[PDB]
């Protein structure tokens, strides 16, 4: 019932000639669109190129947005101005914006909000530490972190949750599947517990963490995990393969 | 004798159609970019689309730059990223992500490196609060934010300094052309100390406080100051006007 989510955080990396011939590779997969959502997530000013380079079965979006509107905020993209630009998806709450630009839980409810109010789905990411785990304080982290915007949800199939073990982003160490699926179950209760039941049987949950082609099909199959957002694998033309895995 | 430059910083503002008949309007002045540099700065995701809209005597450019190269920095567009994207300039140090997003004198040491490194023109901001000025360290502290980075400059044709007056955005105080020179040659003298005279006769310095077609021609003549960092007003065909007070 749930529509699996295969998505590529290509981060910041890419040339114009090396997304022609990513793209390209990509394209040569058939896929149905309205079974599966297969979505990119170029460099901002690779937005452009990219999305003219895929073929329509491909959804796209930024890797960022904005916690303000339109104004004077230099540097930064609004939700509005991405929905003008009909850009679909945008990331919140990645591992590496927490860590390396100190982004808050606020401003990852602040970006969805904004996100919301513009008509954008939005892929929200959250996920607790090394030593956090360490300390038995996962659901803890991970509950904190979801109910900080999971009352914003208006729509359960436009907004996607990702859990980032932040021990597993490209470190190799991926969540066994079964780790990964017993998180996911929790995430998945604490929305129904918030959200209700319906609702939190029909939102997306991504695994993100060092995906690739040897763990993909272990980690789609367990019953909570609806696909994932793929970062290093997705730069690679075998990233067509973990597409596969979903299909 | 130094070339005079006039940027349009359109913040986080535009749709398709509003940039469409803005430039334009640009495009209507004749002007002559070996005589002076016009630099238009739009939304990352509008890049393309501004570019291809403007007639090549304009410059282009982007808002903000990352302090790290290619790699796992989800939503960072680095400096090697522009350079194959023949992306000719970039606004580094603005109050808005000093204030918003706490990046700090380090930061633009970094990202004005990465930018050099990579061939890009650099447009760096800084200037003192208000209550900065009314502590008299208005000097003290534009010494500090320019000695965080001004050793770096290589090409002195490449990186064009921005003095924008933080005491009088959103304070109640106005700034003067007077008070402006004063500032602008304190900065001169700076570049002059630390990198030599030939090389600071050289530099371009712009006002970067609030710029409209009035008070244009008031600051543009003043000897220190070799044009501006235009905000709202540069959302306006009236622009054309700021930029004929330079021609």
């Amino acid at each position: 019932a749930r529509k699996y989510f295969v998505a590529a955080n290509w981060k910041c990396n890419g040339t114009l000639e090396s997304i022609k011939s990513l793209t390209n590779s990509f394209n040569n997969l058939d896929f149905d669109p309205s079974k599966l959502d297969v979505v990119v997530f170029p460099v901002s000013v690779h937005y452009d190129h990219t999305r003219k380079l895929l073929q329509s079965k491909f959804s796209t979006g930024i890797q960022n947005v904005s916690k303000f509107g339109n104004g004077s905020y230099t540097g930064e993209v609004s939700a509005e101005i991405a929905k003008d630009l009909n850009i679909e998806y945008v990331i919140i709450g990645h591992w590496e914006r927490r860590k390396y630009f100190h982004e808050t839980d606020e401003d990852v409810r602040e970006k969805l909000q904004a996100s919301l109010k513009n008509n954008l789905k939005a892929v929200v990411c959250f996920g607790e530490s090394l030593e956090q785990r360490e300390q038995n304080k996962t659901i803890e982290v991970i509950t904190k972190q979801v109910k900080a915007f999971v009352d914003l949800i208006d729509n359960f199939d436009n907004v996607i949750l990702v859990y980032e073990p932040l021990w597993a982003i490209g470190t190799g160490k991926t969540a066994t599947p079964e780790q990964a699926q017993l998180v996911h179950k929790e995430i998945r209760k604490i929305v129904k517990d918030t959200c209700g039941e319906k609702q939190a049987n029909q939102i997306r949950i991504l695994y993100g963490g060092s995906v690739n082609t040897e763990n993909c099909s272990s980690l789609i199959q367990q019953e909570d995990i609806d696909g994932f957002l793929v970062g290093n694998a997705s730069l690679k033309e075998s990233f067509v393969d973990i597409i596969k895995s979903a299909m």
